[PDB]
């Protein structure tokens, strides 16, 4: 299970990988500190390890890379209770962006946005990672067509969801798109049931398996590139369980403190704290 | 004063400038092949016209360049009659984006997308240019941010645009958002009341001022901006004027072979067909 992450060193961004359980630092062998490069490339550079180091646990992650394009983002996409028939609410499959000005990386604060927003919200979400450009995908090419999988927080502002009508701005204010750990690559990775949770302060407010998705990862990527180009280095964040702060009752909302740790069993943890300035 | 444009020679990407209709090859003055990377760069590199070989062969214009981020839309931005506008500015200002796979060049096709689409129609559009990398821009500033102007047809698939319920998807199919032909300096332009004009197959369909904007350039920047930082390069299209094909008596929509021609004075003109690819 190779995972590939970047990470801090002198104020300057390094590459990483893991595998059973310890960080080597790959940048040498894989020629490039730009992870986007290594993905956009669309070969492995032929590393081996028992070569480079083995550095320590508080080596701090980044962003995996800026995102060339905004994220794509589906609407609901998760059945609740499982059943619930062939359907959970309408239905429409629904398609929006983040601006890359909008990511952080591992445990970044989210900016509060007081000014703009008492409405901000937790979406904890698999990310599917492009790594060869296409169109018209088809269920026998999909998967051939992604590098691997990461973990995205959409936060959302609810209220400037409904002032601005489309997604856009509330979901794009600066701070709203935590994007990391780490990518799993697409052959150590099944998403067909993978666990996906929040915590908020440590309460669990999401714990949803990716097998109640309304479209499942292949459906996502053969109706996202129908008559639309997919770049190398797309970010395509596939919805989020049942538990939305906006969807509790009564409405909990995030505040200036709050700690938001998203993990997604077999890629880890992306905590971020949301605090003013 | 000089209008901006790429262009290919012998295959090649070249920055050319336009001064009084005509055009001249910088590429050897500005020391790169990408107009993106000249307004990046944040600093006009003095042209000596007189060393620059005037093209007097027809060439091939290129979109200006490929945008770092989607192209941010905005929506219902114009009036009908110029006074009734009496506090209809009060509308919700509505933003959404086109992906950067849409872009196409000026006089390149639009794909027509058939068997997705039976209701491809246009929208003519002035396109700001962000020059400088700003957040939480003010009306005494927001043009200090402005590299320029130039024009964008927001092609739609209206029936994708309520399938979808966001504009995202309907927006951004490949060929969807011609680009150019030029970039107009701010220095030398004033979007205050500049005519946009829309013809298919030579019959005039759209005809407007920007003085009937419900939000005109320095207020789109002032709230575009609040608490989201602006990269340079970012294209902002800042709405079409009345008359778009969807809302006609009766409904009229673009097939194969239509030809559609966008005119803004002070710019241009951006000429694409519709084509069965
Ligand atoms: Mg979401
Ligand atoms: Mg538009």
């Amino acid at each position: 299970s190779m995972k590939w992450f970047r990470f801090e060193q002198d104020g300057r961004a390094r590459i990483g990988v893991e595998e059973a359980g310890h960080r080597y630092d790959v940048t040498p062998q894989v020629y490039t500190d730009s992870l986007l490069e290594v993905i956009v490339r669309g070969f492995e550079m032929d590393v081996d390890l028992d070569v480079a180091p083995r550095l320590t646990d508080h080596v701090r992650l980044l962003a995996p890379y800026l995102p060339p394009r905004n994220v794509i983002c589906v609407g609901k996409n998760y059945a609740d209770h499982i059943k619930e028939m062939d359907t959970a609410g309408a239905g429409k499959f629904v398609l929006f962006t983040k601006a890359p000005s909008s990511i952080v990386g591992p445990f970044d604060p989210i900016e509060r946005h007081a000014d703009l927003t008492q409405q901000l919200d937790y979406e904890g979400e698999l990310a599917i990672i492009i790594g060869t450009t296409g169109r018209d995908l088809t269920p026998e090419n999909a998967l051939e067509h992604v590098f691997g999988y990461s973990i995205i927080n959409d936060v959302t502002a609810r209220d400037l969801q409904k002032e601005h009508v489309q997604f856009f701005r509330g979901k794009s204010l600066d701070g709203f798109c935590p994007f990391g750990p780490v990518i799993v690559t697409e052959d150590a990775f099944d998403p067909a049931d993978v666990l996906v949770e929040t915590r908020v302060n440590g309460e669990l407010r999401q714990s949803g398996s990716t097998k109640l998705m309304l479209r499942d990862v292949v459906t996502i990527l053969t109706e996202v590139s129908r008559g639309m180009t997919l770049e190398a280095g797309d970010v395509i964040a596939t919805g989020t369980p049942a538990g939305v702060g906006h969807g509790m009752k009564p409405p909990v909302y995030l505040q200036d403190g709050d700690v938001i740790d998203v993990s997604i069993e077999g890629i880890g943890h992306l905590q971020n704290q949301v605090k003013a300035r």
